[PDB]
């Protein structure tokens, strides 16, 4: 996943 300015998992 992308959050804004961050990615996190996918």
């Amino acid at each position: 996943v992308a959050l804004x300015p961050v990615a996190l998992x996918p």
